[PDB]
């Protein structure tokens, strides 16, 4: 049979696929869409493909202008397979430590480079990890705190309310609340 991993990440099925766009920002968070080979392991209602991602964005009357992918554990999809042409960036966010400073800067640079080129539209920066929750929430909130001067608890609350789930990792939360501006 074909070569290619296709295991469903632990807890992936448990999360709402796509959050609401965060008002006051151009962020939106989602869990990783899965390419076709994964679907052998899913019920139809559990599937969440790249097509489903774009459909759900459209349902909100929004449009992605950049995808930032934080994942590393498997090949989940190839950007060139996305059914809409959208700028893409991989930023590997590995393991469970607070994302390192290089990762934080690469995130900020990607966001800022997108914004500076899109001042006549409201296209979004879509950010995903596996669950679209922990690494995603951390980086979004770190951006808001550092770049926009948002109080950490206000960033976390906005992220949580829009995502549909609360940021879980306590070390991430603690760094947001008490760690340094990068
Ligand atoms: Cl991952």
């Amino acid at each position: 049979g074909p070569l290619g991993s296709n295991h469903i990440p632990e807890r992936w099925k448990d999360y709402l696929p796509v959050g609401q766009r965060m008002p006051g920002t151009r962020f939106i968070a989602f869990k990783v869409p899965l390419q076709k080979s994964f679907e052998k392991k899913l019920a139809p209602e559990e599937c969440f493909s790249p097509l489903d991602l774009f459909n759900k964005i459209r349902e909100q009357n929004e449009e992605l202008g950049l995808i930032i992918d934080l994942t590393y554990t498997q090949r989940y999809y190839k950007p060139e397979d996305l059914p809409e042409t959208v700028p893409y960036l991989k930023i590997f966010t590995v393991g469970h430590q607070v994302p390192d400073d290089e990762t934080i800067f690469k995130f900020k640079h990607a966001v800022n480079g997108f914004l500076k080129e899109n001042k006549d539209n409201d296209k979004l920066i879509g950010v995903h990890s596996t669950h679209g929750l922990n690494r995603t929430g951390y980086l979004i909130c770190r951006y808001l705190i550092d770049v926009e001067g948002v109080r950490p608890d206000d960033a976390i609350e906005l992220f949580n309310r829009c995502r549909g789930h609360c940021l879980e990792r306590q070390n991430y939360i603690e760094d947001l609340q008490n760690g340094p501006i990068r």
